[PDB]
């Protein structure tokens, strides 16, 4: 039987952000959704959430979470930041005074720590019958963390702050990870012993190692070899770092189950996202969201598709998009903008230089150049001319417009909504079509081309135009 | 006198692909363009490739590879994937019963093997009368390479598969590159002694080394120190690992030959690309196929080329384009599209949102906005006004316009083609051309302005607008 | 008292470049202005660039830089390249003949080199009582370095240049920074007997640690530990390399600052850039010259920005812009072009496919669709529609434009300048506007839609579109 605390209620302030820090995003989820997912799988009787000033930004999210998860997730509140010894104390006031199981606590800036990582750390507390088990792990550069102290036989005695530490110890690259399991009597116990005559003038959990030590009850170091499983996040530099980590292991996955991502380093995917095999990503891409890519696709370079879906077989390269679906075998780019709602059918094409909002279009049909469809409903095997708008907006309002299939419509041509325009019709280039047009009509507005002979000569005299008609004149 | 084998033969499971794996690409050739390129210019007198299941798919590219090597290359096949050291039994197949040369063996999937690596192997094979000299490697992660195991004099004394290793040999960093020289009586004859209970259940090449050592033979191990040289790539996290490598050494090449490359991290050149002294070469940028720049070029940020030829001084900024020649001096881009047959003169200008495809544009030529130029020639010193269309498709066919020289399009200009617009021209904005143009006349079609005084008071009442035509009216 | 001198009169030929070495940039400014602006800061009495061939092309960059830094900065010529020791000896030149303060040698080629460095080099020079104090580090690759040789008793010896050394030698990981404090009348003595007998033929400023270690003088070397603050460039790859390094320590200060970056490995930041708390900056994006950033904002992906001032909450995405201003609130991009003298007021939006140009937009007014706005005035709380042109040039000359507030446009409507648009007016889609439109006034110019029955029956028999009509004819 164990509960899980997770604490969240410090300030934050090496963020420098008017966002609470355990908000801060990665891979598309923030650090204390992965840290409640990861614990939500660990499925522990009890799951506490701490959080401090704010907690009316966070607690709102942490019950949509525990809804997702199919859960709850209790809140307890610690009014000021006092350390996190005392926000653990925080924690354990929303277990019964009677409570008989483990304590685990972990903080919510770790957010690489995962299931297997807790049950580990579970299992190796009870094997050993400890009173505390404290998860460690050796870095290169072991700024920031607590340092592990051990004896000459490798016994742990305490953990020391980098703030508390000596030039001496901050030598020390074994770190306290901040995860640990305790024996609750023991973990009330020593708790009720910490004083605040440290550097930082806190509270520190950490102080309860060497309490428990004090009293020769069992203390027992458990090393992660995986260092970014528990790696910390105090500011933005650390923030990004793991990032990019959780990036490269997610790219790896989708590389391992058959996806060729051609630059791994710029190629941005986050955690929701699903890949079908013999996709090729090239570089500069980012999938965002729930976005899901088909099989044999090609995505990028330059491409950002957030919640975009899009189907087997799809060139999706040099795109801007959200909330939208692209068909198998469809082609979207380069330089296409796809706003929410648009839904391109298969075999579809949008090519450069257009932008698609609120919009169906449907199998096998092209908008090729420079056009703008915005609210409209387009047909199957259909050909919009370049150059062309769908006028949604009459400068106080916006209407539907629709047309069909097998339809031809001419280059620099304007729907203004609503109309619709009927199976196999065609229109002129240069058209402003207000009315509807039947089917196989031919709709044209232009007026007749007149050439005005000489004008170069007359209007713009000795201009290189004015010498060139000239000179072909003669020859 | 040397026979080369290269297996190719193996399922590529791991690549989970439905292209076979040596047919994956790095910097612009296969894994086999690159391993027989390499063994090509050795120039050895047999060159065998061993292709299994598929074949059908492989053997052609061999064919049309040999050709371009000038060199024959023979296939021999492997009909079922019996492992390494079977693989190589079918290889010398292809050979005489009674060759004499040396044999040397490598994978397929090693794409950075090279010339000088080869012939390093064959002299240190002749010069110590190895019946076996095997390339090895030092590594940090030695995962899934046969390990080198040596007694206490630092002999070599077999190679052992990660899959069959102990988890003591599999800490060994020191690797089988699985390069080899052989003496052919002795490869032969180990060969004949293989069996195949291992993990694998295979026929492992790898087991030559204990058989010979077992017949008192004399086998040597050649450190490769530049780990790449030999590294292999069995799934795709390998592939993209050393595709990174090969395209940092070839940025490198260039960067010491002369070319500004502002951040080789996120500049992907594949190896045929030439590059002229003084370019530079910005964020974001794939140089692909046989792209050639010029000197003193600006190229980037985000502009993928592939095949497209670029003269001196030329600027080619965030643009997408294939098969296309861009002049001394011309400027392309921002957000500029070059479809295949593209051909800009010198000092020519293409902006941004403007794709061209299968057009020729004459030198100091400018397409600066918003444009389409499809199947269309354009002479010299001509302007092509912002937001035209050259119409090249009628709805069921596509035709052919002449732009001549020195002409002065008008925006938003529709070219329907076919039409000739001679020198010096000039067309009214607003126009569609339907009709050829005469030298120096000026083509219109627009109707005139009509301004409807108080429109919007009468029919957008009370609107901001109506609001603030009235307080204009007062002031 | 120190006079500080910068040896900047090599040839640079490894760099490939026809421009001199020290005039290649990192991070928005020269290796000289990097290396001029660290030793200002020093504020020595005597400050004396050295310069060469060329020095025509360099000599008035150092005359900027002087007054832009405040202070005098001497230049000494170089005739010829003879060695650095012969390049302090023409800087010598520059001082009195009896001066007597301490002599400080840096290179043009050191460009992270920083103040503090510089101070603590004085510093420790002054406490030893040093004739010559070195300062040193330690490489994992010190290829091209002078290597530093120690006694049995750590005594600094001697500097042996790459081409000098001996294999042995070469795999010393100690080398010189070349930076040196002197003082004056040992370095004089020392320069008096150099001689020119080693692998470069060349008169080395090396070989003088050796030359005052002869005399019993004092010679200390003083290890800086961060080595990129000493590496030097000497080919465009170190040059890569330390615009990387720089880069991330710029980024990094950002991050503990406030502000997000996504991807710092493909986030460029020049030097003089401010970004403010909140701001979040997404992958692909550089940064570059004076680009002020506020709070909130959201930058990139894909952007590239230089010389743009953009206010507080702004959102601007895959945008390529310069020496413009985008206020408060607004909306850039995606694919947007900003060309000098674009000022977008508060809560404006330049969309997809737009570009402007010499053009000030108004508080709250809109242009979203593939639009060009060249040399225009526009008021406030306007909406300009898709696919529209302000025609500034009439092939041979360009106007102005005005449009007032609440002004909304119709798409495909082309200003031909210069016009005036009054406050509240509109113009119909497909309009040319020539001629001025009052406030409140409806432009229009498009003529009547007409429909021609059955036109696709007739000139479209048996296509796909004439199929359909009757299709939907009959159903
Ligand atoms: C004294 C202590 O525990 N130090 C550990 C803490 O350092 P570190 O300095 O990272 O501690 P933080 O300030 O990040 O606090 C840890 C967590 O506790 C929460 N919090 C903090 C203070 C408070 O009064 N209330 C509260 O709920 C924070 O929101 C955070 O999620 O984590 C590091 C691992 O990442 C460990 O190496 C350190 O040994
Ligand atoms: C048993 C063996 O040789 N192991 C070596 C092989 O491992 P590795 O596990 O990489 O072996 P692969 O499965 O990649 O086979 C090597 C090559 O032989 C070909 N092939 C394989 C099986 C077959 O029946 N027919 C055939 O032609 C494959 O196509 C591939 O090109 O290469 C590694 C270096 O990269 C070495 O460290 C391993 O010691
Ligand atoms: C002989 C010498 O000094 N070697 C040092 C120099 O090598 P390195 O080979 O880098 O020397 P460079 O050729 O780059 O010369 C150093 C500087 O002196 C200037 N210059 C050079 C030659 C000349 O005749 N006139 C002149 O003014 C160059 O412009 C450059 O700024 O810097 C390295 C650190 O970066 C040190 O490890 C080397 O020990
Ligand atoms: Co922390
Ligand atoms: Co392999
Ligand atoms: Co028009
Ligand atoms: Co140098
Ligand atoms: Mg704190
Ligand atoms: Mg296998
Ligand atoms: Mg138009
Ligand atoms: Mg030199």
């Amino acid at each position: 039987d164990t509960a899980v605390l997770v604490l969240a209620a410090g300030p934050g302030t090496r963020m420098r952000s008017d966002t609470p820090k355990v908000l801060h995003t990665l891979a598309g989820r923030s650090m204390l959704s992965h840290v409640l997912h990861a614990i939500a799988k660990l499925a522990p009787q009890r799951l506490i959430v701490v959080l401090g000033h704010d907690h009316q930004r966070i607690a709102p999210l942490v019950g949509e979470l525990a809804d997702t998860l199919g859960r709850t997730i209790d809140v307890a509140l610690q009014d000021r930041p006092l350390g996190t010894g005392h926000a653990v104390l925080c924690g354990l006031s929303a277990l019964p005074d009677d409570y008989a199981g483990n304590v685990v606590v972990t903080s919510g800036d770790t957010p690489l720590l995962d299931a297997d990582t807790l049950a580990d750390l579970i299992a190796t507390h009870r094997a050993v019958s400890a009173a505390v088990t404290v998860l460690t792990t050796t870095l290169d550069d072991p700024f920031g963390y607590g340092r592990i102290l051990r004896t000459q036989d490798h016994e742990v005695m305490a953990i020391v702050e980098q703030t508390d530490a000596t030039p001496s110890q901050r030598e020390i690259r074994e770190v306290n990870a901040g995860v640990y399991a305790f024996d609750i009597a023991a973990l009330r116990s020593a708790l009720s012993r910490l004083s605040s005559n440290n550097a930082q003038q806190e509270l520190y959990l950490t102080d309860v190692i060497a309490i428990l030590r004090s009293d020769g009850q069992t203390v027992h170091a458990s090393h992660v070899d995986d260092s970014a499983l528990v790696a910390g996040v105090n500011n933005r530099v650390q923030l990004a770092e793991l990032a990019s980590e959780l990036n490269r292991r997610v790219v790896a996955a989708h590389q391992l189950a058959g996806v060729t991502v051609v630059d791994p380093a710029t190629t941005w995917i986050d955690v929701d996202v699903t890949i079908g095999r013999d996709t090729v990503i090239h570089p500069g891409t980012q999938l965002l969201g729930r976005t899901q890519i088909g099989g044999r696709c090609v995505v990028g370079p330059d491409t950002t598709l957030t919640d975009v879906a899009v189907g087997d077989g799809a060139s999706v390269v040099r795109t801007h998009g959200s909330s939208s679906s692209i068909g198998d075998g469809a082609a979207v780019g380069p330089f296409t903008y796809l706003r929410p709602g648009t839904a391109l059918g298969a075999d579809g094409k949008l090519g450069a230089f257009v932008e698609v909002k609120n919009s169906t279009i449907g199998t096998g049909t092209k908008v090729p150049h420079l056009t703008y469809v915005g609210d409209a409903d387009i047909g199957e095997y259909s050909n919009i001319g370049a150059s062309s708008v769908f006028v949604n907006y009459d400068g106080t309002s916006k209407r539907r417009t629709t047309v069909g299939s097998h339809v031809r419509t001419g280059s620099d041509t304007m729907f203004v909504a609503p109309v619709t325009i009927g199976d196999g019709a065609y229109t002129g280039a240069g058209t402003v079509v207000r009315e509807d047009v039947p089917p196989g009509a031919l709709a044209v507005s232009a007026g007749p081309q007149r050439n005005i002979e000489n004008w170069v000569q007359r209007k713009r005299p000795g201009s290189p135009a004015a010498q060139a008609s000239k000179r072909a004149s003669e020859m």
